[PDB]
């Protein structure tokens, strides 16, 4: 059976909320966020990974268009093919498309593999958050209510299962009967609950939370 709540921030596996700005790089933040937890698990050290490095280098070959959109899965592939990703401190985020500046001497993480989960299976997503770590997902964030969210379990009746915004599920729980997912966003600390949104869980793949989940792995 499975725990009723998880919160990977309680285990020191989640870095500070980031601020993506004008650049549509939510997918890159989603991807490094998921790897950051796998890295802390392996090495005991928590270090922010370079979303910029994903924006600049995981490009045409991986189906990504930097600040105009991308995929977490093909971001994980880039890190696999590239044999590393830099630390955020060495390759800081600039919220704009740049030429690729990966330097292997400031390699902060590796990626061995990644796994995609079945569309719409929130029980499968729940198991992965418990047993594997935080999971990269997309959500439907194209609703005034999403931007305006300040607290509580977010439920948007007009939300769809088509995803357009990359985020990280770092836990799940329940708030007085309302089951939720704990979601790390990349809109700074002034968004929602210090940068987190708790989204409706077990409500028919609400906002496409479980439409396209994936999580990376660092072996050995
Ligand atoms: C590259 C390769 C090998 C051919 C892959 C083929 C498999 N796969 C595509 C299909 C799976 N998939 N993945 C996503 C998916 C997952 C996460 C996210 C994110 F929000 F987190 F960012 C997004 C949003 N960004 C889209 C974006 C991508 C590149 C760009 F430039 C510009 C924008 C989409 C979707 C689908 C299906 C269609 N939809 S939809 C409306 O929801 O049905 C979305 C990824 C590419």
């Amino acid at each position: 059976i499975l725990p009723d709540s998880v919160d990977w921030r309680e285990k020191g596996c989640v870095t500070e909320v980031k601020y993506q700005g004008s650049c549509g790089a939510s997918w890159a933040f989603s991807a490094v966020g998921a790897l950051e937890a796998q890295l802390k698990l392996k090495t005991g050290k928590l270090v922010s990974l370079s979303a910029q490095n994903l924006v600049d280098c995981s490009t045409e070959k991986y189906g990504n268009k930097g600040c105009n959109g991308g995929f977490m899965t093909t971001a994980f592939q880039y890190i696999i093919d590239n044999k590393g990703i830099d630390s955020d401190a060495s390759y800081p985020y600039k919220a704009m498309d740049q030429k690729c500046q990966y330097d292997s001497k400031y390699r902060a993480a590796t990626c061995s593999k990644y796994t995609e989960l079945p569309y719409g299976r929130e029980d499968v997503l729940k198991e992965a958050v418990a047993n594997k770590g935080p999971v990269s997902v997309g959500v439907d964030a194209r609703h005034p209510s999403f931007f305006l969210y300040r607290s509580g379990v977010y439920y948007e009746p007009s939300c769809t299962q088509n995803v357009n915004h990359g985020v990280l599920v770092v836990g799940y729980g329940d708030l007085n009967g309302k089951e939720y997912w704990l979601v790390k966003n990349s809109w700074g600390h002034n968004f929602g609950e210090e940068g987190y949104i708790r989204m409706a869980r077990n409500k028919g793949n609400h906002c496409g939370i479980a439409s396209f989940p994936s999580y990376p792995e660092i072996l050995q």
